[PDB]
């Protein structure tokens, strides 16, 4: 039958079945518990909401994310977001369909471990999978060579591969990501005067920062003429009837992605992860992965990242390279793309983890089978 | 010329002369406006009051505070306190007399921004400088290694420094001190019949609160004390010579410090914003963090506070570590006596923001020369 | 008068006078800057700090290697470096003293060129002389024959010596050393949870290595017994407090040693590039070499090494030969006591380069005296 292919991110959750080009449901990864008083009786029940249905209701909820930064700290909270996915989104008995999840490199090997653990024990799928995102990037975009750069919500990393030859030695995972670009956004929103401190206002900064923020090609110029002129102004509107309006906010924020150093990490930003990366494969392959540099998640949807990148990276590598960024408009879910398209291969199906195996060797098994 | 010293708290004024060891004047930072017509000829004179001329005709009067959780909120009104300082209390032609005030972090621009407009051309001091207060109460000690736990009338924030690096990425503030918790100790006042709605009374609440709350070292064991003794009922006489009796209210009321949930709010109490205030710095120093738990400010002068802090982070904290907090006996003025060793030291007359460079570049110049 | 020497190292500098028997000075080399900015006047000074300094206060400094693989990328910092080590570690007049150095085998001209160029001209030192690590690690020995295998913190290379005549075809450089190690370390440290990428994080992970690392005596059979249960799990104490707990990865590290494909390259282990080197000598004199294997650097102090390095070696040669490793318990500190014993020599006086014959020749006549 057809294989689910559920991509769980650290702020998104996307699902699906093998083969289809866009996921089926998609909707946030949080889980909020009422903290007023219900002084009524039959009405404000469900002690917990999921997803939508926690975001709407947000005003009097307490918002959790169960991931933090590609590791699934609240595990009681992640099996409540699977069963989510599975049941009320999906509408599948996953008892039924092979599964294939993804996983962020470097990752604790433990969390994969207690990932097929659980997939294995309580959702009693017959067989299933853990691949690397950085390989499902590379899939969807349909080749075999490049650099992936996928900056999702909790962990930005590099991943450099030559024809179907993986270099886990220049793999490189940078914990800069688009939630830490919010939880900036909110502290230097103060500024102006606009006090956001609830997690609920955390979510109407993150529509803010969605909205309204682009990456400045030059940081320095833009400043000097977001300063001196008000040109660059923009104004958004609360969702109580108030307006707020921002200035140079909108292009300080996605600096940080840059200029680590905003947020005191010690870190070079994804232009210099990236260069690093590719100096340190063989020398012979450094060319062809300056060509197809490829971009994903959805961090890098910021209106002129790829041009900043392209900017920022062809300053360093020689002058005589083709030093080329690759941006596909659906790059968001390219993650998922890539893993509807090889859970449908008929020559990767002898690589399923099938649900004897794990009878029979336990979930350590995930390592001995996966990348 | 000797340079002044003027924080303009957010409750009390407190203004004096550099080189001295304490404020020579402290008054209330209220301006009340009567309210009943007069009838008598010889008399209806200035219809405003400052401070304590205020305090005590507020029976036939509306007094009104002009900053609003450090923020000041009516000019006018501000204006008129600075002249009574300067003129009435001070008593000192300020335009000969260099200035130096606080000023909360995270505060938005435009406040410091007027504050530095009005002093330069209403007063025209000579010339003045702004400073956070964390820093003037780090220098009240004799530090220059800790965490300063400031929690004055409006505002508590939390300023971590290490060797006289300030680590700005991992501040916090959270608006809740003293006006919150004379706020809610009028609330639960009621249940005891005691019914006090206006703005004079209010100055009543905050005396009681002043003279008989304390803080819980176990909030559940004085709850269930209370519940089971008579043993910390007090009494306290009305002006006109009624006799109140408060019980449990009394540590309820500054508990809401270590619970916000008490009041509504979402963040957490003081010893989880100093926790992780000092847990998102450099792993390396931490450890002195933990040994240096200032404490400043009005508010941090309930009985029991520094204890429970104490019980809370080391309960907090690996158990290894020494967690010590620093609560000097006129730690009410922590502020005002760093500043006023801070206008003194001769590397310091430097960094003065002179009325040239205030005309050359105009308020901006604050955002540059101070802090 | 009295000649110092000076083991300008990759990680550490070992410094001292002639004749001496340890090092005076033994201080990290690493020219750190402070990262964030100063707030507090009266103190914060010093733009710069090195090594033991620059350890001390790490937690709010980048630190910085000045030499990278042996070749001073950074000369600004080495002579920062060199100044320090004159003035305030040795604090003795360098104009007054010869000054002996090192250097590793094939290494580039223009490092010794600009190092020869520097003591003469910026420090004015009467004489100088640039001998070859491994010669002077066999001096330390008394030997005269042998095969000196030296693993300081940037490079490993052997130098066969026999009888006195150094064969210059035989010598192997390989740039595995312990800094690729701490990075290793680093990286798999990822697969129970830790995340130490600071610059002043590998100065924690050098010290885990150099605390809880340990060679295999066999590999397999080490990580066979490991996966069996807890046993040689080992528990080791951060900076603040936090107890982390490491299992293989005290010998994988060390590993990298005999399988360089663990970190990406292609060149044989030690023992084989050892088994090469003898095996392109003479006939004549391969059963001296077989006998006589000397030690040193600071890497070669991992437990067992040299037992694992003979197991490897008979591993190959012929059963007639009769291996052995000459590892000196010393063997940290043998290239600094090969210089002192050589600067002492009456034989050696003539091998100086006086000040007058550089005015003379230039830097290049180290090219022609210096071996
Ligand atoms: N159009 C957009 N522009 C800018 N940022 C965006 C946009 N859409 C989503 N984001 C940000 O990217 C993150 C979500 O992207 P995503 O790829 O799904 O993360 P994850 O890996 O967990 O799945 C969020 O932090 C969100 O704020
Ligand atoms: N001994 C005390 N106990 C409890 N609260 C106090 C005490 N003294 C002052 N306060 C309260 O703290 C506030 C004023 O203290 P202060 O430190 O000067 O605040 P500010 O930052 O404005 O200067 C007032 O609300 C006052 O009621
Ligand atoms: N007991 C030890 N075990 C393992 N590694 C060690 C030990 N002592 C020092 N090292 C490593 O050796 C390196 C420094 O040794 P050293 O020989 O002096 O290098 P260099 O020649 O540049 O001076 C460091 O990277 C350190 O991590
Ligand atoms: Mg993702
Ligand atoms: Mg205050
Ligand atoms: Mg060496």
């Amino acid at each position: 039958t057809t294989a689910l292919v559920c991509d769980n991110g650290s702020g998104l959750v996307k699902a699906g079945f093998a083969g289809d080009d866009a996921p089926r449901a998609v909707f946030p990864s949080i889980v909020g518990r009422p903290r007023h008083q219900g002084v009524m009786v039959g009405m404000g029940q469900k002690d917990s909401y999921v997803g939508d249905e926690a975001q709407s209701k947000r005003g009097i909820l307490t918002l959790k994310y169960p991931i933090e930064h590609g590791i699934i700290t609240n595990w009681d909270d992640m099996e409540k977001i699977w069963h989510h996915t599975f049941y009320n989104e999906l509408r599948v008995a996953p008892e039924e369909h092979p599964t294939l999840l993804t996983e962020a490199p470097l990752n604790p090997k433990a969390n994969r471990e207690k990932m097929t653990q659980i997939m294995f024990e309580t959702f009693n799928v017959p067989a299933m999978y853990v691949a690397i995102q950085a390989v499902l990037s590379l899939y969807a975009s349909g080749r075999t060579t490049g650099i992936v750069l996928d900056s999702g919500d909790g962990v930005t990393h590099n991943v450099p591969i030559y024809e179907g030859y993986a270099l886990p030695h220049a793999i490189m995972r940078l914990d800069l990501a688009g939630r830490d670009l919010t939880d900036y956004l909110m502290k230097i929103l103060t500024e102006r005067g606009y006090s956001f401190v609830t997690t609920a206002e955390r979510e109407i900064v993150r529509d803010i920062k969605e909205k309204l923020c682009y990456v400045a090609l030059d940081f320095e110029n833009e400043m000097a003429t977001a300063a001196s002129s008000s040109s660059l102004e923009k104004s958004y509107e609360l969702p109580d009837g108030q307006v707020i309006t921002i200035g140079n906010e909108r292009f300080r924020c996605p600096e940080t992605l840059f200029q680590p150093s905003f947020i005191g990490m010690e870190s070079a930003g994804i232009h210099e992860t990236t260069y690093n990366s590719i100096m340190k494969c063989d020398i012979d392959i450094r060319k062809d992965l300056y060509a197809n540099n490829v971009m994903s998640g959805g961090t890098t949807m910021y209106p002129g990242i790829a041009d900043r990148m392209q900017k920022e990276i062809t300053a360093l590598a020689p002058s005589t390279m083709k030093i080329k960024i690759i941006a596909p408009p659906e790059r968001k879910y390219s993650v998922w793309i890539g893993g509807s398209i090889l859970a449908s291969l008929s020559t990767f199906q002898q690589m399923w983890i099938t649900k004897q195996e794990y009878d029979e060797a336990g979930p350590s098994i995930v390592h001995r089978k996966c990348f």
